[PDB]
């Protein structure tokens, strides 16, 4: 039920990331660095395991789990956090929890392209991904 969402994926824009990083309390040189950086990101499946890649010239992180099972997850700023991945109205759904915190990774498809929207706080950042061949 995850199959659209495979594949190669390059980032084609985004709204309100330093927003975003700024909540998780991300410091300003690594905002101003992110800000500028367009990740390339990879999901794959084997069997009901699902990898996710995300690739770029300054931070790389790659997580594995299983859809519906928890998993401990070290995120691209450091955060040591509780992860699960579902489906939920065909979006694929992450939710990390640390310290009481939580933050949501939501990926959808609209007219071909990968929405990623990331929620903390009252912040709301929108990421669109663009497929590779
Ligand atoms: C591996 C991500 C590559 C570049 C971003 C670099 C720093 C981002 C700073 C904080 C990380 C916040 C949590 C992860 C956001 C991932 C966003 C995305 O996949 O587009
Ligand atoms: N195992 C950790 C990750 O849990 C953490 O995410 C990462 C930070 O990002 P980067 O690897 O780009 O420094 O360091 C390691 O790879």
């Amino acid at each position: 039920m995850v199959d659209a969402f495979l594949g190669t994926w390059k980032l084609v824009d985004s709204k309100n990331f330093d927003d975003y990083m700024k909540s998780l309390g991300v410091g300003f040189a690594t905002r101003q660095v992110a800000s500028m950086t367009k990740p390339t990101t990879i999901i794959e499946k084997n069997g009901d395991i699902l990898t996710l890649k995300t690739h770029s010239t300054f931070k790389n992180t790659e997580i594995s789990f299983k859809l519906g099972v928890e998993f401990d997850e070290t995120t691209a700023d450091d955060r040591k956090v509780k992860s699960i991945v579902t489906l939920d109205g065909g979006k694929l759904v992450h939710l990390q929890k640390w310290d009481g915190q939580e933050t949501t990774l939501v990926r959808e498809l609209i007219d071909g392209k990968l929405i990623l929207t990331l929620t903390h706080g009252t912040a709301v950042c929108t990421r669109t991904y663009e497929k590779e061949a």
